[PDB]
């Protein structure tokens, strides 16, 4: 394993994933994150790229939103859930970025994980300071 | 390889893939097709299986619709387009099941493939029967 946590995502979601997570967890608290766009080689087969970085990651961190659960992005959480039932060194954490209604024919096991996995509610401006409840819960769930 | 064609999808889109495509191409013309639900053993990683059946397939068949291009199924087509780059034994065909708009955020290679790949139109009751124009074009693009 080569990454503390892999960060999957659909201010904004994108700002929280790509600027805020590495700012706090990497640049301030020294963890080792994986972002698709930074750590993987362009081109390539996206299905393997994710199964690979999942296999080299200690946690999974999923920023849930309506755009996530109704888009192609949900491919990433399914793989994580698949790979997690084989290895439980892999611990998955959801993040409630905003309300999302959950879709109606998500595959069996993805519905299942939504029902039991730990969620940290993202609460906007309050959550942004590095000493916030949000990051506190994030750090608690890191290796 | 070992399959003539892999049939990817998100009456109904599922009836086409699961029922009519075996009825015509498999049964009626003796071809060898791969359906995810039928020809891979359950469990295992969904992203390892689509890459493996694509690698084993002479042809890729993709039933497009808004459901497909806006859901995670869009990653079956993204893999094949990259894999088909490496390997010229793999030829891809697009099926237009019903009108869709090219989603604004597909991977660069997927958008390219929508632009240039051979596209056969599903025309409802007219295309069902074996000697229909849709199956004629289909059998042309088979091995």
């Amino acid at each position: 394993k080569d990454f503390d946590a892999f960060v999957s995502y659909a201010l904004s979601e994108e700002h929280l994933a790509l600027s805020l997570f590495p700012d706090v967890l990497e640049n301030k608290y020294g963890y080792s994150l994986c972002l698709l766009e930074r750590d993987v080689a362009p081109g390539g087969v996206y299905a393997e790229d994710i199964v690979s970085i999942i296999k080299r990651s200690r946690r999974g961190i999923f920023i849930l939103s309506p755009n996530y659960v109704n888009g192609p992005s949900i491919f990433e959480l399914q793989a994580a859930v698949n790979l997690a039932l084989d290895d439980q060194t892999l611990k998955l954490i959801l993040i409630k970025f905003c309300y999302f209604q959950e879709p109606e024919s998500l595959p069996h096991l993805v519905k299942k994980a939504l029902r039991v996995l730990p969620t940290v509610t993202w609460r906007g401006l309050k959550s942004v300071p590095p000493n916030s409840r949000f990051w506190a819960k994030m750090r608690y769930h890191m290796p």
